[PDB]
């Protein structure tokens, strides 16, 4: 009858079901009452773990691990405000589609409302974030492992997207010797402990029917809009749009290639709005749409339909067009959706871009921000993998560069916070393994600030660039008053980044010319290791860049 | 008919509402969103505006500001993930007091759930932590700014603890100038923009009553146990146990002199034990008890009665003793229910408590984390104040110091989170001015460690002590397995904090000896401004001291 013996046996039914729906990395952070659940992963053989001391960057660092790696990630923390650490990713998970399988020790009932130390109301913490809460009760014998098993494979079974809190108590003692407490009610579960499949398969799938009259709309005048796909995706999107004859808009998070780039500036000339005007149908496919143009014109035109095709659940279109929205994996549905080569019906549309992409070349020199996110394909790693920070660098990019079609790109665009993403970086490279570019701005660096001790373990380089233009400029950009825009909305916080690096023993450059971040480039990929370079550029240099390049190509 | 300047109007009746219920401090977080509640903040000169880049750190440091200066302090915040970074520190004002207004700005109704970037579902998102939630509607000139004022005055008036969640949708545009658009809706408030007053007075007080049979209970042999309560309260519960000749378990959070000092190692000798078990009554003032063998021993204890006295809410004693939880300010409290002059009855204790202290300073000599948690009443800064992290520190100085009576301490000791103590500490700083020491391990240091950058500005010298015992060795003291003890506990980070106080142009000092600590003392208390002393100790010397003085006392 020994309480930690029994709090073990029920944590290993739990941690070795998750096993059985693909779970294989999971994200541990420090502490006693989750004893039961860390042991329990620490002994499974099944499972790459990992650790960290902030709870925040814990979520993170799993959301990018399931972000790249399409598997559900297991989380463990203690009870108390580790818990609501993890809300942020948690967030963001619910909106990009994540699989956080969040594991919350928690004390005993009869430890809640009573000035217990570190112990706080956990069900329902996270309100209608979680796409499934799993509230488990005290452990007891007198609940059969059946039932504990078959719990957590309703949750992951039916989990479409998103995440899953499965909180758990347990009772004190968490520490003594394993003794037999438990085994015969774990043996109740007969052959399955040797078994791949879970007690319960549960596993509809959510897929919306293929369109019969899609052969009628793709012959009328039709716009492809590709946001956030795979990789694979948004070079099967390409071709597609291509056969079509339809002009593509392809984002940043795209990977098309974007054949009609700079669309951010473009689309500010009454000459391709008008064009596009002609449009009796817009495809697109993905969402979180990145750039200000593209999203106004979705918002003035008014096709006959508009259609959203992506993974995601629920409207995706945040100017409520009439038309149709289309749950599928987007490569499967553009099976059931092919194209039949049709001569395009765009005549000024490619002029345009290619005229903005030359007028962004001619201004390609200067050693500032803009520039950097115009070239950025001159420095992606070869066999490697992109990640694209929020506020002004997405933007850049997505405004003055061409990124190649099938180069992989991620970001944590659903609520684009500046909260966690160098943490994510490290999920995202630990996932696949490749060398990976992130590009981040200062105050989201120093947001994330002590991520950089994850970074000190990357299985290939990962060159971090920081952009130091002194406080968050996006506000420079957007129409903020004069008077108060340094103090309530820049936040300049004069640092630089060397002694950030060097407390983490990682590698630094500070280029001061394209020749030097050349040789820092040539440098950082050499090693297994993160190579910290900051790009240190006039406050507000980039958001007029982009402002006067969106001008002239107005008035083309 | 502007909307922009609609919404500043709507967001100045709510910003200077709160000017009538004492809100001084408003904590300010960057964002667009947020624009109207920020811009009405800046330009209401009532208000001490603080700013940071990191929500979860601006929630404690609104969390440090309240909890010195006792009166509600608020906080803005843009939508999205901003949001849920304030959830540490809601949660913690929950359990010990502090009101936190929290003015989250949202994106309006018609862009919730339609894959709008950086926007969430934000109404109820912090479910049953807030004291108060209030979900504000879609600002509008035909709901009445009486209605508007109204609300906020019955949250704030009927505020006694905790937290508020103002939710606060805005529609675009955001920016522009300000026209007459909603004057005369503002002007329907007449002359109330001149008072001093909220519009609706709400202010019902809750409290205990006198209890009737008080001249019977103190006349019995009695217990004091003193937990957090203000310096005051401190010296006060000192005085009135003392003349009812009852032994008083002071807790480090008490500032009562601790007359009966070590408890956590006293109260392991069964002498002392079998001398409780004579107590007919245990009259607690304030909660968040420290010591393990305090708490053991008030789970172990059967008074006839056991009553709790604080200004928290809801039940405070984690062992459910028969007995009374009474509301009250400790001190109006201590004049309702007044001392008797009465005989001592312990005997056996004070021998106790004289011999455990003998056997800590015997071992004072050694230049170790245990060493220094004994001696830290010996370097407190005149007229200051002393912030205690979480972990072993707090632990360490309440068993082996010996802290004065009326010597503010600070803490955060709710939910007890090595989340936000740097953050908190520089609140603390900022609402007192005084002269601060703030002593945090090292993960702690890590975890809030961009809050250095808010430890750039203090009105006096703060001292933040880092022990660097290299991992969580609180986990050391803990019977944790050997085997998984360092990779999933202790958690190791290896580094130094020299190059994060250069980072923020810090001075920093790592002595060597206690000549070397007490040089870097005198030097920092002579400027405004934080200096960093990082005390590098064997990672288990502490844990073990703590250890083997238990059971040192315990054989007495
Ligand atoms: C956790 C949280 N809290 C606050 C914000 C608000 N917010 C932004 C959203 O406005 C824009 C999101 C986006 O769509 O990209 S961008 C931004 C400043 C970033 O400064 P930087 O890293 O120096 O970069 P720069 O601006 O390029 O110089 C902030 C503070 C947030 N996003 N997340
Ligand atoms: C946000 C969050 N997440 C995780 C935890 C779990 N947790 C603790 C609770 O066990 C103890 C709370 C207490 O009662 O004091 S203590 C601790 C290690 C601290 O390491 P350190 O700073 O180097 O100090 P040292 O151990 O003295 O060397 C952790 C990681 C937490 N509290 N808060
Ligand atoms: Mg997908
Ligand atoms: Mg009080
Ligand atoms: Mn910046
Ligand atoms: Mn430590």
């Amino acid at each position: 009858m020994s309480v930690s013996a029994f709090n073990r046996r029920w944590a290993a039914v739990i941690l070795e079901a998750l096993t059985r729906h693909g779970v294989r990395h999971i994200c541990i952070a420090p502490g006693s009452r989750s004893t039961p659940l860390t042991l329990a992963a620490a002994e499974n053989s099944a499972f790459i773990h990992h650790t960290h001391f902030d709870e925040r960057g814990l979520g993170h660092l799993a959301l990018g691990l399931a972000k790249v790696s399409k598997q559900p990630v297991a989380v463990i923390v203690t009870s108390g405000t580790a818990v609501a650490n993890l809300y942020p990713a948690l967030i963001e998970a619910g909106l990009t589609g994540e699989k956080l399988i969040l594991l919350t020790a928690d004390r005993p009932p009869e430890l809640i409302d009573c000035g217990a130390n570190q112990a706080i109301r956990q069900p329902g913490m996270f309100a209608s974030h979680p796409t499934h809460s799993i509230s488990l009760p005290r452990p007891t014998q007198d609940i059969p492992a059946r039932w504990l098993v078959s719990t957590i494979d309703h949750a992951l079974g039916t989990l479409h997207a998103g995440g899953v809190h499965i909180n758990c108590p347990f009772a004190e003692p968490l520490y003594g010797e394993m003794d037999d407490t438990g085994l015969s009610w774990q043996q109740r579960l007969g052959d399955w402990w040797q078994d791949d499949k879970p007690w319960l398969r549960e596993a509809p799938r959510l897929e919306s029917e293929k369109q019969r009259d899609w052969f009628f709309w793709r012959q009328k005048r039709g716009v492809v809009v590709a946001g956030r796909m795979s990789a694979e995706e948004g070079k099967k999107v390409a071709l597609w749009a291509q056969t079509l004859g339809w002009p593509l808009i392809g984002d940043v998070l795209s990977q098309t290639g974007q054949p009609l780039p700079c669309a951010d500036l473009w689309l500010g000339n009454a000459k391709a709005t008008s064009e596009l005007q002609q449009a009796q149908i817009v495809v697109q496919l993905g969402s979180s749409l990145t750039g200000k143009r593209l999203l106004q014109w979705q918002a003035s035109c008014e096709p006959e339909e508009y259609w959203i095709v992506d993974d995601i659940e629920g409207r995706l279109d945040p100017a409520h067009h009439r038309g149709r929205r289309l749950i599928a994996n987007i490569a499967d549905w553009l099976e059931l959706h092919p194209a039949e080569k049709r001569q395009p019906w765009c005549v000024e549309i490619p002029r345009l871009a290619e005229q903005a992409m030359q007028a962004v070349i001619a201004r390609r020199d200067a050693f500032g921000e803009a520039q950097l996110a115009h070239r950025i394909c001159d420095y992606l790693p070869e066999q490697g993998q992109l990640f694209v920070g929020n506020s002004l660098v997405v933007r850049l990019i997505d405004a003055l560069s061409q990124l190649p079609a099938g180069y992989p790109v991620y970001s944590n665009r659903g609520a684009s916070g500046i909260d966690g993403l160098l943490s994510t970086a490290a999920g995202v490279q630990r996932a696949s393994g490749k060398p990976t570019l992130a590009i981040v701005g200062d105050l989201s660096a120093l947001y994330d600030l002590n991520a950089l001790a994850l970074l000190r373990q990357v299985s290939a380089p990962l060159v971090l660039i920081v952009v130091n233009n002194n406080g968050g400029q996006i506000f420079s950009l957007l129409p903020t008053p004069q008077s108060e825009r340094e103090r309530f909305y820049l936040m300049p916080q004069n640092v630089h980044f060397e002694h950030a690096a060097a407390m983490f023993e990682l590698k630094y450059h500070r280029p001061q010319n394209w020749q030097e971040l050349e040789t820092a480039f040539a440098d950082a990929w050499r090693t297994p290791t993160t190579t910290v370079i900051e790009m240190v550029v006039n406050d507000t240099d980039g958001a007029q860049t982009l402002q006067q390049l969106l001008a002239q190509v107005s008035h083309l």
